[PDB]
Formats: C-alpha cells, sequence, structure tokens
C-alpha cells in the first residue's frame, strides 16, 4: 500500500501558533465589548475556519462574523502570526519524509497567504510540493473543499495519500476525500476528539506520527 502524499494541517500539527491566534481572536472580541478570563479558552478556534468558529461560539451572523474575522487579522498579520513555534521534532520529520521520497503538501482552513509567510519566516516552507490554504474571503475554506483542491490541483488520488490533522475537522475532511487520516493529540484536539470523529489512526507524538506515516 506505497502511497507518495502526505497532507498536513498547519495550526496544532506543524507549529504551536494558540498564543498568536488565541490573542488576535482575543483582539477582536475585545471590539464587540467581549471580555474573556484567559486566552486558554480560545484554543477551540485554533484549526477551523474562523467564520465557523465566531459564529458558533458567539451566535455573530454572517456579516457580523466577517468583520470580526477583520479585526482578528488587524492583530494577525503583523503581530499574532509570528507568536508562533513550530512543534519540536516537525522539522526532522519533514526532511527525514522527503528522503523517503514522499511529496509532501500543506491542506489548511488558514489563508495561503498567512499560512506561506509563516512556512517561510519559520524555514519549512520548501519541504513542501504546495501550501494550500483558504482564501483570504472565505469562499474556498472547510477542511473537505481545500484537501479536494489541493488533490486537484497536484492530481493526487485518493489511494496515494493520506491527511494528519489535530482535530476532528481534520478527520471529516479526509474522509469526505476518501482519505485515510493520522490525528495527533500533541495539538489542539483530544485522543477522544478524534477518536469519535473516525480518525483512521491516532497519535500522541511526531515522534509517533513519523513511525505510523511508514507503517502505513
Ligand atoms: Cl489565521
Ligand atoms: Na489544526
Amino acid at each position: 500500500s506505497l502511497y507518495n502524499y502526505v497532507l498536513f494541517d498547519l495550526d496544532g500539527t506543524l507549529t504551536d501558533s494558540a498564543e498568536g491566534i488565541t490573542k488576535s481572536v482575543k483582539y477582536s472580541l475585545n471590539k464587540f465589548d467581549i471580555q474573556v478570563e484567559d486566552l486558554s479558552s480560545l484554543n477551540k478556534f485554533v484549526g477551523p475556519p474562523l467564520k465557523t468558529s465566531f459564529m458558533e461560539y458567539y451566535n455573530f451572523d454572517e456579516e457580523t462574523a466577517t468583520v470580526a474575522i477583520d479585526y482578528y487579522r488587524d492583530y494577525f498579520k503583523a503581530k499574532g502570526m509570528f507568536e508562533n513555534k513550530v512543534y519540536d521534532g516537525i522539522e526532522a520529520l519533514l526532511s527525514s519524509l522527503k528522503d523517503y521520497g514522499f511529496h509532501l503538501v500543506v491542506a489548511t482552513s488558514k489563508p495561503t497567504v498567512f499560512s506561506k509567510q509563516i512556512l517561510e519566516h519559520f524555514k519549512l516552507a520548501f519541504y513542501f510540493d504546495a501550501i494550500v490554504g483558504s482564501s483570504l474571503d472565505g469562499k474556498l475554506s472547510t477542511k473537505e473543499d481545500v484537501i479536494r483542491y489541493a488533490m486537484e490541483s497536484l492530481n493526487i488520488k485518493s489511494d496515494d495519500a493520506i491527511m494528519i490533522g489535530d482535530r476532528e475537522y481534520d478527520v471529516i475532511g479526509a474522509l469526505k476525500n476518501n482519505l485515510p487520516s493520522i490525528g495527533v493529540t500533541y495539538g489542539f484536539g483530544s485522543y477522544e476528539e478524534l477518536k469519535n470523529a473516525g480518525a483512521n489512526y491516532i497519535v500522541n507524538s511526531v515522534d509517533e506520527l513519523h513511525k505510523k506515516i511508514l507503517e502505513l
């Protein structure tokens, strides 16, 4: 069952971006006079499309969530994206995989423009064949839609790739594209969240992730 492609989500899988993201959300919510006790309570915003999150957690409508997304970006584009860190072992993982011959791709709900700046900023950009994110306008943004477009763009077949993510959204997006998925628990999703989502494989560390990708 040799497959050549490995798709990765960005936030919570490759980078520990909680600080910058939760701070951008807090900055945005505060503009609505919504206070938050501690950033940690905004961790759930890490991974899914911002729109879905603002609407779900704050009952905003389409247009209001869009305004909230813009405030978020005022801070994220200039400070938030940098209040980030690459998970330990990740670059080692990426290097090892390309050596094996795997083609690596980023498939994320995060806007492509930010994802590229971040990966280049962290010097990991060239490990990837493509970095496919959402469009700033949100026309293309759900996990299912970005994975589908990434596969279409690179002409990747369902039997030649797997999806790596930390949230149920990644599992659902993978399933919807007929791709097996490896969920990681070192991110912002829990074992239970991934198991109930249907994750095809679940690991608790980057090293475990490395091993699993191979024996797959
Ligand atoms: Cl973002
Ligand atoms: Na994620």
